[PDB]
């Protein structure tokens, strides 16, 4: 469209277009003492709040937000339901910082009705590493959107990474925005067929009935890799080396700390699943999954689609569509309706065999200040939350 706010920004214009050649920032020789030490400017009757995501009680007005405010499907159908172990878990990574949990409350009601949040990580983009931030669950309260709230909660996450001496940012979005370096098809593979049918998640034909359809996804109780199992504190140096090793070959990925990997991957239900093998001591597969619900808008039986999203996967010692059908099956296995993953990393390659629908969406990868050429999203090594 016109990107008034995204123009001003050091983000590529629609038809820019870099060579592999071209790796850095848009704006350099940044200098921590320049940055602005004001908050920007709301409205009036608005207020910034620093919320601490380690509250109870401040986590669960993060989460009344995006319960009601946050990303509903292309047909305002199911609305995406983190949960507030799920933020607690996302926003408190290792060297977190609080004062990038920022809210914007109503003062007349004492009520929030804005949310932008950054982690800090370390992101290899074409062989080079740079102290990012993530950023995610930018939310404005349904009752006050295209009102340029946005722009003011970017504006001032900005600021506050600024003045941490970090430039560069990544995040997605499902919206067409200037510009993205990768862009990946969501992908979903139904496990309890009937339920997405019954909520209009997926759909029969008269050439797949009703038995047919439940034939199709069923699946055999059984691991390829039989030792397959929940991971343990034990297991951080050995997921450590295989994901991280895995890692190197993509053109975009999180550069993992060990404390990075105990927190990402440790597991904690209705939150994050990690399974690994292991074989003489060393971790030799690992499957991972996270889960994020949605509510299911006006159904008067089922208020919730139960779905696992594939995080980090990798196989040494099966092939990927063996070790991804061990993903599925541990996922049903978990009570997941179903399981959902982007066409990043192998993914696609085994969408077809594994009996996997393509989605509505994509999915756009940004980055912040970082003028790069773009690629295909099987180079992409990246899942954001
Ligand atoms: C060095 C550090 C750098 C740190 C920061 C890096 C950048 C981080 C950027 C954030 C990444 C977050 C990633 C993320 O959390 C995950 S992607 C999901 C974002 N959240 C949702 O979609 C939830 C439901 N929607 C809303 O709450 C509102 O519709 C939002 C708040 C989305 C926009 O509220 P609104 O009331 O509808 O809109 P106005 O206030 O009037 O604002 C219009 C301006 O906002 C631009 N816009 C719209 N959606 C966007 C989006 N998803 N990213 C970036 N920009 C987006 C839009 O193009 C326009 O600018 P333009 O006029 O130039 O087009
Ligand atoms: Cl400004
Ligand atoms: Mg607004």
């Amino acid at each position: 469209m016109d990107y008034k706010f995204w123009y001003t920004q050091p983000v590529p214009k629609i038809n820019d277009e870099f060579n592999e050649s071209v790796n850095e920032p848009f704006i350099s020789d940044n200098k921590v003492e320049d940055v602005r030490k004001d908050e920007y400017k709301l409205p009036p009757g608005y207020s910034w709040y620093v919320c601490d995501v380690k509250d109870e009680k401040d986590r669960s007005e993060i989460y009344t937000l995006l319960t009601d405010n946050y990303v509903e499907d292309d047909d305002n159908i199911f609305r995406f339901n983190y949960s507030a172990e799920f933020l607690l878990w996302a926003l408190t990574s290792p060297n977190y910082l609080k004062t990038w949990h920022i809210g914007v409350k109503y003062d007349a009601s004492n009520k929030l009705i804005g949310f932008i949040s950054a982690i800090p990580t370390d992101i290899c983009i074409h062989k080079r590493t740079i102290k990012m931030a993530e950023v995610n669950f930018l939310c404005v309260h349904k009752t006050l959107r295209s009102k340029r709230l946005a722009p003011v909660l970017i504006k001032e996450i900005t600021r506050r990474i600024n003045l941490e001496n970090i430039w560069q940012a990544i995040y997605t979005a499902g919206v067409y925005l200037p510009k993205p370096v990768s862009d990946a098809r969501y992908y979903h593979r139904s496990i309890n067929v009937k339920k997405l049918i019954e909520i209009g998640f997926s759909s029969l034909n008269s050439r797949l009935t009703m038995s047919r359809a439940i034939k199709l996804y069923r699946v055999e109780d059984t691991l390829n890799i039989k030792n397959m199992r929940l991971m343990k504190k034990k297991d951080v140096e050995g997921v450590h080396k295989l994901l991280g090793s895995y890692l190197e070959q993509f053109n975009l990925y999180a550069v993992f700390t060990k404390e990075e990997i105990a927190h990402w991957f440790l597991p904690i239900e209705n939150v994050i699943y990690t399974y690994v093998n292991e074989e003489n001591g060393k971790i030799k597969d690992m499957i991972s999954f996270y889960s994020l619900p949605s509510q299911i808008l006006g159904n008067d039986k089922y208020s919730t689609l139960n779905a696992a999203y594939s995080f980090y996967n990798v196989t040494t010692t099966a092939t990927f569509k063996q070790l991804m059908q061990d993903a599925i099956l541990l996922a049903k296995r978990n009570n997941f309706d179903v399981f959902n993953a982007l066409e990043v990393m192998q993914n696609k390659s085994v969408f077809e065999d594994l009996k996997f629908g393509e989605g509505d969406g994509s999915l756009k990868y940004y980055l912040y200040n970082w003028k790069c050429a773009s690629f295909a999203p099987a180079h992409v090594g990246i899942v954001l939350l």
